[PDB]
């Protein structure tokens, strides 16, 4: 579902698929039905998956 | 911390910053310790922030 939140604190991004967010600042959660993993695969490519999809 | 995990489905990426996996696929995690919601601004950029980083409003 798509909700709004407040950021809590700042965030600078360290890669180009986060975003920098500041403290306050109101965003689109676009599905708050999803957490991420960024995972990297044995062909060496990264990407984000859902949590749930992989476990230890 | 970095650990290796397996993929429990298949899943097949919706946008370009996904990964496509296979069930039973092992994976490096890069960082346990970082669980991510992708969120929208006021500019409509779009990206990857920490989940413990925001909460509702």
């Amino acid at each position: 579902s798509e909700v709004v939140v407040v950021a809590k604190f700042d965030y600078v991004a360290q890669q180009e698929q986060e975003l920098d967010i500041k403290k306050n600042e109101r965003l689109w959660l676009l599905d708050d039905s999803k957490s991420w993993w960024r995972v990297r695969n044995s062909m060496n490519k990264t990407g984000f998956v859902p949590s749930n999809y992989v476990e230890r």
